[PDB]
């Protein structure tokens, strides 16, 4: 029968053959990578799996984030990889791995938690909900070259800029409150920036970051304060770009460049979903941040049978930004949600969709309008994919 | 030697050829159902063209649309069909027809105005910004009728339900705060449902308009109150045998907390621009964030519109909006008409300035403005 | 059993009776449209067919064109809709037919024959072999409308303009000494101007004309002296070209476009090839305009089954761009050459090409250069297709 | 600031860097194929760089072609992997590359220059215009695989075999007058036929290049002289295309295979162009071979600030097959052009089509009619890309 | 001068260079696989080979299958890897390998052949004709997991399952009297299940194998006895069908997932098609199961200049299942036969569709029921490609 585990270096083999049950086996030289960027999650206790009698069947593990929300920087565990092996069908394997690693991340200090689904039915399940997007646009390269900016000085950049790199982003977030972007340790980043593959240039007020590695020119991320740092990057870009027609660039949906260019993205565009869920519902508060002009006293009682902890009623309090999750004895018309409607609010998804979709009922609309201004703000979006 | 007009019916013949050089003809009946609405612009002096001698060399049509904003109706000018003749290249006609376009609508009391652009230069030198989207997304018709929703009530709708929809519709967007969305004349919606090739479903709070599209379905418009009544009605849409369904709604529609399956990665998203034509009266009309406040001045710079130029107070409280005129000096916002309409619609500060569409002021109260202005970010549903 | 028959008014319903088993029905108004044209082909002895008894069950049209060669015009037959019925495979019908219509265009006074080819086997054994080209090239509509000229005036044309037309593209040609196109009777002209999917445009040097058919940004033509009205005619398609960004063009790869405008035509071309016979090479000798400077005293032997009249030994004296071919009574090494051979040799195809594809033997190769100067120049070419 | 350097063996890795973050990372085995071409190079004073410190910032090498010019070969610099550091945009460093580029090929005695242009306006303003062509044509296997010639003896080819390919195209591009035309050092050549994956065939007046390296069969070049060997080759490919429909091939748009081959080639072909500079032009005039029977004597103004040693008025006399260019001390209105007219005027493009496009003006229209003839033939091509 | 060999372990980088001329370069892990399961082929004698003096000119192979007939084995010689270098073309190697081919399959045992054609002229002129199919249908993978079956008990497999594998198989085909099928030595089999890209499940009375090597998940083979494991097996295929939308299967069109899953198999099939001959009439007849209760005593007469030790008169008896080929000295009109018919008719085709195709002629047109009916059965099919 079905136990709980955690992966040691060794069964790393057993996990990819799992693995490859669903996905087919990797190329010789991704796989040589795969396991040695593996071993760091093994040895800080953050590669769960199942086993059956002797033999993996399933596996997970934990990135160990942090997550702008309303910008503030949130702990959280960005959940990957999940794997459960064919045969072992609907024997409940998947709930198992899945109730082992979030207690894993409540236990190391994560008050939230983030993945990209592969289905919906069995996160939505443990309390998982939709909570951002990332996009994906394409630009014409030619419109990329003519912004000019000639004036700017842009240089090459490597590991040796990574403090320089979190300054310029964490000045940018701090000042726009953005949500859904993730926050890399300083270290991962450094990586990042001496990938031979890995092109990455330093202006004094901004950077940019892009790669060919489809034979597609593609931006990862473009930080620009000033408008002409911002046309010599982009720019640099489309200078970069060779014949290329097209560029793509992950970007929030509100970024200047379309404000910019001459020529709008393509209208084909690429648009995924992450899901959110809270796993200690007062440190999530705790850490977020509150539009400044928020003032909020709002009452809600919380179902959640796989968080236990976090059930009941409790007291929204906010106000200049910050805000407190507290437990209430009060007698009301009270708001009721479960985890999903619990960590769809969180993401400052609006009121009316979350009573329209069900995941929330009861209680008087004049609090609807209140917890609408209070974790409003620009959507959630992020640039990565993991 | 050229000159501003107003279309007449004898000079749709001429309309048609000026636009066959950019579009190529129209088929015989996609010609009579042009002119069929054609005149309607004509009679209401909402047809505008370029003449040069006595001959026509481009038009413009303005839609009498409404368009919501915060949850409020605003009147707006919706700028379509506009055609220039190629050997006028290089002599401005399309920007003497624009301004003709401006001026027009102005008179006739709409304080904005919004179009789809086919190139965006000559648009963001007359002073118009992108504003919004209009969004599709593909989902599967078999996780549509997963969805259930067969215990709601549901029956066929037709031209005699028209009314119903419109308030159902209103109380959904008043609820809800909505931005972008058109308000289309009754006649029109009207027609829409008249069609066969609409299906229109209704049940006690909600409804659903749909039509086939290259062998897939297309929804144009769901709009449903509660959990059930979504459920009942995508599961009608997804009902049947037709593997794909698309539809035109917002990122954050609730579909996408409802359906097993996610929408296909792949999405089209188009870009529709906004202009200011009477400020004063376009803050008036819009809808501001619950619980907002703000009490600063801006100053506009707006040689297109010459009447809203110069400095103005902004008020914000109680979900109202108001601009006065102002003599006050020293340090403040200053906005061109482009980034006056990208603010207006929701569009962040921080953007705005990287993108120089705004220059000084204080960076502190930026805050302010972005908060009195934000909700849900503004979207549409047509295509005009 | 078979015989050859001029096609009359009442044997046009059968005639797309039979066309249809080869390429489907027409519309109902291309079908009305299809008959008027036929009607004046039916009356000028220019429509012959193949009757098995009582019913039709092959046809063939012959255009009365006229061909530049050498800067001069060519009175020459190009053959359209060659039809046969599905049924009547493997009987030889096609063959009758030809034989017929290439004694219908000598008889007419026409020299020389085109077509363009759906299969080559029967036309090679006709005596037709390739002769020249039809290119289309793809530009920007964006590079189009950058070109200026900003004032040269440019007004629509229409039907009362084509003899215009034809007078602006004769001074053209007979500048250029150019080869392959095709001369159009007025009328034509005239209706290609007046047709309200053509959208002519004109100004004091030149002219333009396109479409959007496709679906696509079609030119048919264009010419212009001038610097500037090149300019302007070019930004005018360009302003037509609404948010298309690709405009397709037919015209000769000696076009001036391509040292104007600022990006490459696309790689991807169409190109097409069309066939040519002499039916009469004396009169198409004294026809053609032959190479400025051009000096060559030579003797063909000429073998040609197919126009006995035609074969036997001839001599050409070629100088001050005039030509001659005459009964030569001499006797030696003599370049030989089937009407294949001839056609090509007309058309200014190498002799080195010839002698390798085998349709040209013997003769001193001290006089192959001889040949080659003579009928050489701008490589033939033309813009249209039937 | 920058400088103009010669790269030294040591910058080699600099060199691949700029090229990475253009075109992307070289995979380990291409690398260091890269190294091994490029040391030749790098001792022979024949690759250029731009330095900006110690930091390598752009990089050109030029090849040491020959190339054929109205049956005559003329010495010419081909210029190849032109590059700059993104960064490095709006600074003019494309054009003091080239210029040393220039400057280089001027002292080694290079008469002309060519390259394939990733964009027009940098080379424009540099004096290259474009001066020929590239063709790729399909064609149906089977229809190769029947072009007969049973008998004719064809062998697989080697290294060895270099100085065969040399003599017998030689030969072939003599009596043909040919232009355009490279010509490899037989190092290359015999670097080429060893490739495992090129293969090659000899016959006794022929030979047959071709690949499959992208799915496709693919032909570089075939020569051949005779009907028979023709065909015999032909058929070779066309046994090598296995069960695919189409083989594609490099070709004078002229070849015989046209003549020779059941259903015509493809309608959708690839047309690519070249251009081309004269860096000594009586040099590159005396080199040149000239069309047989003409006879020029004609003034010509150049304006060439970009190389003033070959500005002035000059007197062209052509006659017998060679030309000399010598200094004039005449008066009156004459011809005049600057290195794009001069260059598309060596490569024979028409005067028509240069006066149109704004590269030569003034001059009586006598010397256009005689500079026609002067520089006329075949159109200029080429198989090979660089 | 052109001589038949057996090839050996040196003469295999001669193979591949002639298998590169028509299929392009093996990529270097492709080609030590190659290399390694050659030897194989080698050391029993079934790999041969034409010479050219001394140079490889042309190979192919022989497995050694078994192929099932109406519920019995039959030994069959599977013909693999034909290729002939391209330079030897019209000189008939490829027909003086194959009867190299034919007469070792017949020296070794084999009464019958079969091979997947690349091009059909070749094969008829030895005799082979087409004998049956091979299936590929496209199911959702979401009907595959809703079949059920939980209850039944699925391991993974491996090698030591192999011997199970072919236990399963032959008891279900002797069961319905299968034609087509093959019969993999069990070794084979075992490398098969070894394979760490093949995913194979065991149940107690049905099994399955399927991979992901082409971007989509494909069923190699199923087979179940009872309702419940063909329900837990495809519900396999479904859970390890990742999010894949759709899986293909290689199946009989009668196979009974057809009955069980909700939504039909896409329109949009794979249907390819393999050829048969018989080597030796009297053994192949001797070896193959016949239609239960069909009787036929009846005469036919062969006409194999191929193999003509089997020409001639001959009696069919058939009765209980068992057929028998003597030699006859009878006279009258009889069913005639080349080798083609021959093949068809030993395949289960139709004697009427044998006729209209000219296969089959003379003879009792009544008799031809005794013989479909004795030949008759379910449709011949293969799940293997060779
Ligand atoms: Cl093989």
């Amino acid at each position: 029968d079905l136990r709980l585990v955690d992966i040691t270096e060794t069964q790393l083999d057993d996990v990819l053959r799992v693995r490859a049950r669903s996905f087919g086996l990797l190329a010789a030289g991704a796989r040589e990578d795969w396991v040695r960027d593996a071993v760091e999650f093994v040895h800080d206790g953050r590669f769960l799996g199942v086993v059956s009698g002797d033999e993996v069947v399933a596996a997970a593990r934990i990135w160990d984030f942090q997550q702008w929300w309303g910008g503030r920087r949130v702990p959280m565990a960005g959940i990957a990889g999940v794997v459960v092996a064919p045969e072992y069908r609907g024997r409940g394997v998947g709930s198992l791995l899945m109730r082992g690693v979030l207690e894993r991340s409540r236990d190391k200090g994560m008050p939230i938690s983030a993945l990209y689904p592969a289905t919906t039915v069995i996160y939505r399940h443990l309390g998982y909900e939709f909570g951002g997007h990332r996009y994906r646009f394409s630009f014409q390269a030619a419109d990329l070259r003519s912004l000019g900016g000639r004036e700017v000085a842009v240089r090459r950049a490597g590991a040796k800029d990574a403090a320089r790199f979190l300054e310029l982003v964490g000045t940018a977030h701090e000042a726009s409150r953005a949500s859904g972007l993730l926050v890399w340790p300083e270290s991962k980043i450094a990586e990042w920036l001496e990938d031979e593959e890995n092109f990455a240039y330093l202006a004094e007020d901004g950077f940019v970051v892009y790669n060919w590695s489809d034979g597609d020119l593609q931006v990862d991320e473009l930080v620009a304060h000033s408008e002409a740092t911002a046309r010599a990057l982009w720019a640099t870009v489309g200078s970069g770009a060779s014949i290329a027609r097209t560029v793509h660039a992950y970007l929030s949906p509100n970024d200047p460049v379309h404000l910019l260019v001459e020529h709008e993205a393509d209208k084909q565009a690429h648009v995924q979903r992450w899901m959110l869920r809270l796993l200690d519902a007062p440190a999530a508060i705790a850490a977020r941040g509150f539009a400044p002009g928020a003032a909020a006293e709002v009452d809600l009682l919380i179902d959640d049978p796989g968080v236990p902890a976090q059930s009941g009623r409790w007291h929204l309090s906010v106000a200049d930004g910050t805000g407190e999750l507290t437990p209430s004895d009060r007698s009301g018309d009270v708001l009721q949600l479960g985890s999903r409607g619990l960590a769809a609010l969180y993401a400052g998804t609006p009121l009316a969709a979350l009573r329209t979709a069900g995941l929330v009922t009861g209680g008087p609309v004049a609090s609807d309008r209140l917890l609408d201004t209070a974790f409003g703000g620009a959507a959630p979006y992020m640039l990565d994919y993991f």
